[PDB]
């Protein structure tokens, strides 16, 4: 004799997620500009963070959002970071508009929502970069190696944006990240 869990229950999430904020300073190393905002893991939870902050459109040049599993830091250096990639949406000036806060808040459901089925555990979170010569929008994963989930996921994560299927995305390894002034990172994947 309880009552019905359905009429007060949060409704939960399989994980349970961080968003981190980015604010740019020259002055200060990369690390030094990156802080917590908070954790939730129930549906309510989310939106109750994601109604009272600021959409990425109108946030200053050179400012980033993350949203990553709880334990993982948005960074190459971590331990579930380090071997693997991300695969990266360009966005033009005009996008900034159009695209840009429809795709994200697609981004944060697509990752909440483990929409990658199969695949989920190769999925860390993701990161939008606020900047004047252009907004990206990247998903990263785990391990650059597993060919199967890597490529799975993009093509999930691209249809569900919706953009034109003709246009097409690459998957870039972080350790393969440019460090020799005078070269770009490569993709080792492309959907
Ligand atoms: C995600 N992330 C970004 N930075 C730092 O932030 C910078 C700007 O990275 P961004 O992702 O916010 O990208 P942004 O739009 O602001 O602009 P941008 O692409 O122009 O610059 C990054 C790129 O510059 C190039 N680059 C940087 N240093 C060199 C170098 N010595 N030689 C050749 N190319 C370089 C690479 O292609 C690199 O991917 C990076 O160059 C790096 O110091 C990070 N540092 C650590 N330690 N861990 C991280 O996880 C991290």
């Amino acid at each position: 004799e309880v009552a019905n869990p359905e009429h007060y229950i949060k409704h939960p999430l399989q994980n349970r997620w961080a968003l981190w904020f980015f604010k740019n300073d020259k002055s200060k190393t990369w690390q030094a500009n990156l802080r917590l905002i908070s954790k939730f893991d129930t549906v309510e939870d989310f939106w109750a963070l994601y109604n009272h902050i600021q959409l990425s459109s109108n946030l200053m040049p050179g400012c980033d959002y993350s949203l990553f599993k709880d334990g993982i830091e948005p960074m190459w250096e971590d331990e579930k970071n380090k071997r693997g990639g991300r695969w990266l949406i360009t966005l033009n000036k005009q996008q900034r508009r159009s695209d840009l806060d429809r795709f994200w808040l697609e981004t944060l459901l697509c990752l909440i929502g483990e929409s990658f089925d199969d695949y989920s555990d190769d999925v860390c979170g993701a990161v939008v970069n606020v900047r004047a010569k252009g907004d990206k929008i990247a998903i990263w994963t785990t391990e650059c190696e597993n060919r199967e989930a890597v490529t799975h996921i993009g093509r999930v994560y691209k249809e569900r944006l919706g953009l034109p299927p003709k246009i097409v995305i690459g998957y870039q390894s972080h350790a393969d990240t440019a460090t020799k002034s005078g070269s770009t990172t490569k993709n080792r994947f492309v959907v």
